[PDB]
C-alpha cells in the first residue's frame, strides 16, 4: 500500500527514473495507458528525461505516436527502472516512451514533463502487449491490482495535490462509507451512469444517453464533459434552478467568466450523478456542489466546470475533486467515497447517498 505524494488542472508526482535516478513531475491519467516523459528540451518545461544519463536504460528500437483529445506526442519505447524504495526493492523496471516530438501536448504553464497512463491495457499503444506500468508493478512488488486517488485542489484557483495510493486504500483519506459500482469495460474506466438531477429534480433523458459511446472516470481531464444532449439538458436545469435570472451563452461555453468576499456558489444548485450498485437492483449517487462546478480562476472571477463533449461523459477531476476514488481492478469496481480533504473552508463540496432502487430503470443503460 504506496501512498505517493501528490502535487497540483492536473495532478502530478514526482517520479525518480532511471540510475542514477532523474525527477520528473508526472500526471496521473486515468484516461491513457502509456508511461512517456519528455526527452528533449521543450520551451514550456523545465527538465527532461535524458537517457544518455541512465545506465539502466534500454531501447526497443521503435517509436510510437499516441494521441488524446487534445495534443499528441511521439516517443522512443525503452525501458528503464522507476525508484519507488520499499523493502528489499530499489524500483521496478517498466515500459517508457521519451518523448522527442509533440504538438500541443506540453503546454505555456503546465507543471508536469511526463504522464502516467493508468488505465487498462485495452489503451495501450501500439498494442495492447505493450506491459502498463501499473501492471509492471503489480507483477513485480506483488502488490494488490488496486489504487486509489484523494485530489484536495477543490477551490484552488487555476492560477499539496492529494494522495496516490498504489496497492490498495488509506482509511485516513476519506470518511462515511465506500460505494463501488461496476466496471463496464475494461479499457478506460467506464462505468454505467443511470441518472442525472440538478437541484433535486430529475434530467428525463433515456439512460442511455448519459452511456452513449461512454462514461469514465478519467483524473486526466479536467472538466466534466457531458455529451452534447446531455449538456444541453444539464445547461437548461441549470438555469432554471440557480438563483440568477439570465445566463450569457459564453458562460456556458467557458467563452466568459463571472467575476464577484462573496461567492455565487450559493446561487447554483446541486448535480447529482446516479450510479449502479454492485448489487444490481440498487443505485448510489454522488453529488457534486457549486463549488466544483463554478470555478475560480484567479475579487474572483469562476468559470463553468462543465463542457460539451461529442464522444464521452468524462468524469473529470472537477468531479474527482469531491470524492476518494477507488480503482479496485482486481474486482471489477470504482469506488467513491467523501473526502475530508476535498472541503472548502470547512464546508462540504459534495455529498455521497444511497442506496436507491433501479427497479424504475432498465437493467443495462449502456447501448
Amino acid at each position: 500500500a504506496m501512498v505517493d505524494n501528490l502535487q497540483g488542472r492536473g495532478y502530478y508526482l514526482e517520479m525518480l527514473i532511471g540510475t542514477p535516478p532523474q525527477k520528473l513531475q508526472i500526471l496521473v491519467d486515468t484516461g491513457s495507458s502509456n508511461f512517456a516523459v519528455a526527452g528533449t528540451p521543450h520551451s514550456y518545461i523545465d527538465t527532461y528525461f535524458d537517457t544518455e544519463r541512465s545506465s539502466t536504460y534500454r531501447s526497443k528500437g521503435f517509436d510510437v505516436t499516441v494521441k488524446y483529445t487534445q495534443g499528441s506526442w511521439t516517443g522512443f519505447v525503452g525501458e528503464d527502472l522507476v525508484t519507488i524504495p520499499k523493502g528489499f526493492n530499489t524500483s521496478f523496471l517498466v515500459n517508457i516512451a521519451t518523448i522527442f516530438e509533440s504538438e500541443n501536448f506540453f503546454l505555456p504553464g503546465i507543471k508536469w514533463n511526463g504522464i502516467l497512463g493508468l488505465a487498462y491495457a485495452t489503451l495501450a499503444k501500439p498494442s495492447s502487449s505493450l506491459e502498463t506500468f501499473f501492471d509492471s508493478l503489480v507483477t513485480q512488488a506483488n502488490i494488490p491490482n488496486v489504487f486509489s486517488m484523494q485530489m484536495c485542489g477543490a477551490g484552488l484557483p487555476v492560477a499539496n495535490g492529494g494522495s496516490l495510493v498504489l496497492g490498495g486504500i488509506e482509511p485516513s483519506l476519506y470518511k462515511g462509507d465506500i460505494w463501488y459500482t461496476p466496471i463496464k469495460e475494461e479499457w478506460y474506466y467506464q462505468i454505467e451512469i443511470l441518472k442525472l438531477e440538478i437541484g433535486g429534480q430529475s434530467l428525463n433523458l433515456d439512460c442511455r444517453e448519459y452511456n452513449a459511446d461512454k462514461a469514465i472516470v478519467d483524473s486526466g481531464t479536467t472538466l466534466l464533459r457531458l455529451p452534447q444532449k446531455v449538456f444541453d439538458a444539464v445547461v437548461e436545469a441549470v438555469a432554471r434552478a440557480s438563483l440568477i435570472p439570465a445566463f450569457s451563452d459564453g458562460f456556458w461555453t467557458g467563452s466568459q467568466l463571472a467575476c464577484w468576499s462573496e461567492t455565487p456558489w450559493s446561487y447554483f444548485p446541486k448535480i447529482s450523478i446516479y450510479l449502479r450498485d454492485e448489487n444490481s437492483s440498487r443505485s448510489f449517487r454522488i453529488t457534486i456542489l457549486p463549488q466544483l462546478y463554478i470555478q475560480p480562476m484567479m475579487y474572483e472571477c469562476y468559470r463553468f466546470g462543465i463542457s460539451p463533449s461529442t464522444n464521452a461523459l468524462v468524469i473529470g477531476a472537477t468531479v474527482m475533486e469531491g470524492f476518494y476514488v477507488i480503482f479496485d481492478r482486481a474486482q471489477k469496481r470504482v469506488g467513491f467515497a467523501a473526502s475530508p480533504c476535498a472541503e472548502i473552508a470547512g464546508a462540504a463540496v459534495s455529498e455521497i447517498s444511497g442506496p436507491f432502487s433501479t427497479e424504475d430503470v432498465a437493467s443495462n443503460c449502456v447501448p
